[PDB]
């Protein structure tokens, strides 16, 4: 579990979005595993605006933050998980590291702020849904 809180937006994995998220929907994209809802309170996070390929991510199934190198966001085949069938996911970054289903929502951060959230795992990789292209998160 986990979310990004930027301005008056809440960014969650689409597959973990709640009824209250869907009832207050700003934007969602199944191909990216992302959903954004509106918030009453302003959030503490800053979104990275950069092309870093190194950062640190939180792994709840280890209670640990790990430094990783990661691929640039791309259209990647993802094997079946507990929450999605095998499919192509877009805007996905991969790193070597541990990720189980409940790790989804852990933040990946670089020197510029939040890069994305954990979205995939298995076979010794962790996949992150990028948010650095969503420039509209930073206003309005
Ligand atoms: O519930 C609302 N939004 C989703 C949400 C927000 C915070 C959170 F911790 C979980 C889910 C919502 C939005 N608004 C209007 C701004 N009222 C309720
Ligand atoms: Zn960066």
């Amino acid at each position: 579990s986990g979310a990004i809180y930027v301005g008056n937006y809440r960014v969650v994995n689409r597959h973990l979005a709640t009824h209250n998220d869907w009832a207050n929907l700003v934007w969602e994209d199944s191909s990216r595993d992302l959903l954004v809802s509106s918030t009453t309170a302003q959030g503490c996070d800053t979104i990275a605006r950069c092309d870093c390929q190194t950062g640190v991510y939180y792994c709840s199934s280890r209670r640990k933050h790990y430094p990783v190198s990661f691929s640039k966001p791309s259209l990647i085949f993802v094997e079946a998980s507990e929450y999605y069938p095998a499919r192509y996911q877009s805007h996905l970054m991969l790193a070597v590291g541990h990720s189980e289903p409940g790790d989804c929502g852990g933040i990946l951060r670089c020197q510029h702020g939040v890069v994305g959230i954990v979205s995939t795992g298995g076979n010794g990789l962790v996949g992150f849904a990028d948010v650095r292209d969503l420039l509209w998160l930073d206003e309005e």
